[PDB]
């Protein structure tokens, strides 16, 4: 178990030193996605939220794909206008509910430090 905070101000300082294992540690979920929207990691503490396996969604379309219930100026058009802009950093709660039971969240969106890579933070309220 990784000691950092959901929504630590320095949280992507912190997350660049962490390989697959490590992220496997975090007290909350963590998606890692390319300027598209494709998953590049899934942490273990984000599979028990959704039952998704952590290894069989990498590679797959986040917005197109796994979640289309994130397909909306919600969320996704969140996500667009932060890649596009280059600045991304919001939290706010939404509801996941495809092929599974309905389950509130907060969510925390953010830039990672590292080139075109976006973070998304999840736990359950
Ligand atoms: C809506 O379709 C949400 C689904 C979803 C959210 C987060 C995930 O890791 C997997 C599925």
């Amino acid at each position: 178990m990784e000691h950092v905070a959901f929504g630590s101000e320095d949280i992507e300082n912190t997350l660049a030193k962490m390989d697959d294992g490590q992220l496997d540690g975090l007290a909350f979920g963590a998606i890692q996605l390319d300027g598209d929207g494709n998953i590049l990691q899934y942490n273990a503490a984000q599979g028990d939220i959704t039952g998704r396996d952590p290894k069989q969604v990498i590679g797959k379309n986040f917005f197109k794909d796994v979640a289309p219930c994130t397909d909306s100026p919600e969320f996704y058009g969140k996500f667009k206008e932060g890649v596009a802009s280059g600045n991304l950093n919001t939290m706010f709660e939404y509801t996941f509910d495809y092929q599974m039971t309905p389950t509130k969240v907060k969510v925390h969106m953010k830039k990672a430090l590292s080139g075109d890579s976006y973070w998304v933070f999840v736990k359950r309220v």
